C-alpha cells in the first residue's frame, strides 16, 4: 500500500528541509495545518512532504494516523495520493504525489501569469472534479471542505481533489453554517466551485458586489443581469450552450434547500450532457 | 498620404460590413463621430473610420483638422495615418491596423490572449510616454489619455491613438473645464496604475470604483501597493514596481503644477529600468 520512509531519507531529499520559497530555490512549498510543507524527490517522483510541527504532542500523531487511515481507503484518479509516511524519529512526515500545475484557484487567477485555462479544459477539470467527489459519496466520505484551492492539477490538468488541514464560509451552504454534516453541502459548495469556473472570479471579494459569488444566482434569477456579463473574458473557446448548461447545473447545486440538490451522480450526468 | 477612392475603402470592408468582427463582420469599434471597419489593401491591413451625421460642414472641419494635424504628427509610438476618402459622400480615414490591440484588451487578456509579462509593460509604458511627449512638443494636447487609446502592434509597440474626456481618467481641472497638458499627466497616471494593477480604470461594482483612489488608501495606509499587484506577472519585483508606482503618483498629484512634465516622466520610467 504504503512506502515507508525513514525521516532521514525526507530530510536528505528536501535538502535538510530548507525553508526558503521555491520562487528563490528553496524547497518550502508552505504552511499551515499543523505542518509545513517542501517539495521533494523521492523513489523517482516529486513530492510534497508535510513535517508536523509541534501543541499537545499526541494530538498530532492523532491526526496523523487519521489522515493515512482515511487515505488508505480514499485512492481514485480524480484524488491526491498518499505515497507514505515517517513514524521515524524526529518528526512525523507525510509524503504526497507532487502537482505541478497547483490548484484551481491559482490557474483560474492565471497567478504567475501562466495562460487563461481554455473552456474546453474547463469543462473537463469540472468533470474529474466531479468524478472524485462522485468517488469520496460512494465510500461515505464527506469532503466538509469543497473549494478551488482544494482543487489541484496534475501534468495532464487532470482535476485531484485534495484537503488541506468547520469549513470556507464564502463556500458554505446554509444547513452547513448551522451545524449539518452532509454530502449535499459538498454539492452546494461545488456549485460554488462551478461558478468560478465560468466566471473566473474568486469565491468571496470583500471590495465587490456582491462580495459573495453565489449571490450572482441571485442577480442572475432577478434579471439584474444575465450569466453572459458574468462569463470569463479570458477565453475565446466558450459556446453559449455549455456556458448556460453549466451554469444551470451550479445553480441546481446552489438550492437552498438541501433536498432539492441533485446528488454527485446527477451532476456527473449533467456535466456528461454538457460536452457530449 | 494616399488618396482613397470611397468605392476602394468600400470593396476592402466588404461595404463596410457592420457586424462584429467576431461573427465574420468588419466593424472594430465605434469611435468619434464614425464607425471604425478593419480592411486590407495595397499590402496594409488598414483600420477605416468612416464618418457619418451634427452640422455636416463642421464634419469636413474635423476631418480636416484630424488631417492636419496626423499630416505632421510621425513618430513611433503614435498611430499612423495611411490616408483618407472626401470623394462625394462619406468622409473616410484611414490608418495603419495594430494587430495587438489595445493596452486594455491585453490588461484584461481579452480572448485568452496570454498576460503580458512586467518587463513588456514597462516598455509599453515607455513607449506611450515618447508619443505623449512628442504630442506636447508640438503643442498638442490628447485630452483623452486612457488604456483603450494605446494601441498595440506586432512588437508590443505602444502606439498612442485618440477616437470631452474618460471620467475615470479626468484632472479635476479637467473636469471643470481646463485644458492643459498637465491633464495628459494625470491621466497616464491612471494608465500606470492600471499596468500595475491589471484592474480597470472604473468599475460600477468594486470599492473604490475609481482606481484612482487606491492612492488615497495607500497613503492614508490602510493598504499597501504591493496588495495591489496584478497577480498576472512571474517578473514584477518590488523595487521597480514601486518606483512606477511613485511615477503614478505623482502623476496623479491634484494640483497640476505639481504634477511632472513629460519629460520628468520619460526620465522616471528610464530610472527605473536601470
Ligand atoms: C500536504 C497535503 C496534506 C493533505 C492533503 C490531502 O489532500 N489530504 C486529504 C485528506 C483527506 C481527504 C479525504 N477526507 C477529507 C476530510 N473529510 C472529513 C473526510 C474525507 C482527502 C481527499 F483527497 F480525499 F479529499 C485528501 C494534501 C496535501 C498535498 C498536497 C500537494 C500535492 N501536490 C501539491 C502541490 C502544491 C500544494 N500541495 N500539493
Ligand atoms: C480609425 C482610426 C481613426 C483615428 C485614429 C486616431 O487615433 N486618430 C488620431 C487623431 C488625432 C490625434 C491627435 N490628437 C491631437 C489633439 N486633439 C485634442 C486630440 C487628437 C491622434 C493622436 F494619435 F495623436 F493622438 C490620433 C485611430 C484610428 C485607428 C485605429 C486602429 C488601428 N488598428 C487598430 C486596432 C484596434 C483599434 N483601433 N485600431
Ligand atoms: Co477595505
Ligand atoms: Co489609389
Ligand atoms: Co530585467
Ligand atoms: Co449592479
Amino acid at each position: 500500500r504504503f512506502h515507508s520512509f525513514s525521516f532521514y531519507e525526507l530530510k536528505n531529499v528536501t535538502n535538510n528541509f530548507d525553508e526558503r520559497p521555491i520562487s528563490v530555490g528553496g524547497n518550502k512549498m508552505g504552511e499551515g495545518g499543523f505542518g509545513v510543507v517542501y517539495k521533494g524527490y523521492v523513489n523517482n517522483t516529486t513530492v510534497a512532504v508535510k513535517k508536523l510541527a509541534a501543541i499537545t504532542t499526541e494530538e498530532l500523531k492523532q491526526q496523523f494516523d487519521q489522515e493515512i487511515k482515511v487515505m488508505a481507503k480514499c485512492q481514485h484518479e480524480n484524488l491526491v495520493e498518499l505515497l507514505g509516511f515517517s513514524s521515524d524519529g524526529d518528526d512525523l512526515c507525510l509524503v504526497y504525489v507532487y502537482m505541478p500545475n497547483g490548484s484551481l484557484l491559482d490557474r483560474l487567477s492565471c497567478l504567475d501569469g501562466t495562460p487563461p485555462l481554455s473552456w474546453h479544459m474547463r469543462c473537463k477539470i469540472a468533470q474529474g472534479a466531479a468524478n472524485g467527489i462522485n468517488f469520496l459519496h460512494e465510500n461515505h466520505h464527506i469532503h466538509r471542505d469543497i473549494k478551488s484551492a482544494n482543487i489541484l492539477l496534475d501534468e495532464a490538468f487532470t482535476a485531484k481533489i485534495s484537503d488541506f488541514g468547520v469549513g470556507t464560509t464564502a463556500y458554505m451552504a446554509p444547513e452547513a453554517l448551522r451545524g449539518e454534516i452532509t454530502p449535499k453541502s459538498d454539492i452546494y459548495s461545488f456549485g460554488v466551485v462551478l461558478l468560478e469556473i465560468i466566471t473566473g472570479l474568486p469565491a468571496v471579494d470583500e471590495h465587490r458586489e456582491p462580495q459573495l459569488l453565489l449571490d450572482i444566482k441571485e442577480e442572475i434569477e432577478d434579471e439584474e443581469k444575465t450569466i453572459e456579463d458574468y462569463i470569463d473574458k479570458k477565453m475565446n473557446d466558450a459556446d453559449s450552450t455549455s456556458v448556460e448548461a453549466m451554469y444551470s447545473v451550479a445553480s441546481q447545486c446552489l438550492h437552498e434547500k438541501k433536498n432539492k440538490r441533485p446528488d454527485i451522480k446527477k451532476v456527473q450526468q449533467l456535466l456528461q450532457e454538457m460536452t457530449a
